[PDB]
């Protein structure tokens, strides 16, 4: 279950964030115990495609090899806060699981600059009961979190020391498929 109304960044620059490029998750914080694996790889691309706000997601469990992509058209709740009915797709955008009512996530951009971001997401997926997940993003998949984003974690009244790193999982990403999925 989700419990947080995350506050969007003051002055959030949507066109910079949603520029069609890839963001890598470098660190995350799951508020529910035992909710997701400790070891994981995730990335996304975010952009406008033929006038529509879109996100493409990639998840990979480096131990099980469980892999999945998603694409969504984002709807706007307020600047920096979005809702999105996700469809699971293959890497080429072919639909594996259609959009369904009740399958959606919310997405709040709590901090962003050109190279780093802090987001909150609340995923709703039928009968599961996932909780709040915060993620530190970087444009560079290997970047250690810098002072701007770490300060934003503190300003959200969170402890960066509790975030789990994705860096020791040998994560490798198909950047091309994330970018192309934005159109699908
Ligand atoms: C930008 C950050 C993220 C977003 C927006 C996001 C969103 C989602 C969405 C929409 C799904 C359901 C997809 C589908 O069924 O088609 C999902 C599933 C999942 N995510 Fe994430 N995710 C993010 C990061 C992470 C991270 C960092 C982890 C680390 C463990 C993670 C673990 C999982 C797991 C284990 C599932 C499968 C849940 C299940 O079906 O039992 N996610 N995520």
């Amino acid at each position: 279950a989700c419990t947080k109304n995350a506050i969007a960044q003051t002055g959030f620059n949507k066109d910079k964030y949603f520029n069609g490029d890839v963001w890598y998750v470098t660190d995350y914080l799951d508020l529910e115990p035992d909710d997701v694996p400790k070891r994981y790889c995730a990335a996304l691309a975010a952009g406008t495609a033929s006038g529509k706000l879109k996100e493409a997601l990639y998840h990979y469990d480096p131990k099980t090899q469980d892999t999945f992509y998603d694409v969504s058209e984002l709807q706007v709740e307020s600047l920096g806060k979005y809702t999105a009915n996700f469809k699971k797709v293959d890497k080429n955008g072919n639909v594996k699981v259609a959009v369904t009512a009740g399958n959606y996530y919310t997405f709040t951009v709590m901090y962003a600059d050109d190279s780093s971001a802090l987001i909150h997401t609340c995923v709703h997926k039928g009968n599961k009961d996932l909780g709040d997940v915060y993620a530190v993003l970087n444009r560079n998949k290997d970047a250690a979190a810098g002072d701007k984003v770490k300060s934003a974690v503190s300003a959200a009244t969170l402890e960066f020391s509790k975030f789990i790193s994705t860096k020791e999982n040998n994560c490798a990403y198909d950047n091309d498929s994330l970018k192309s999925l934005l159109t699908k």
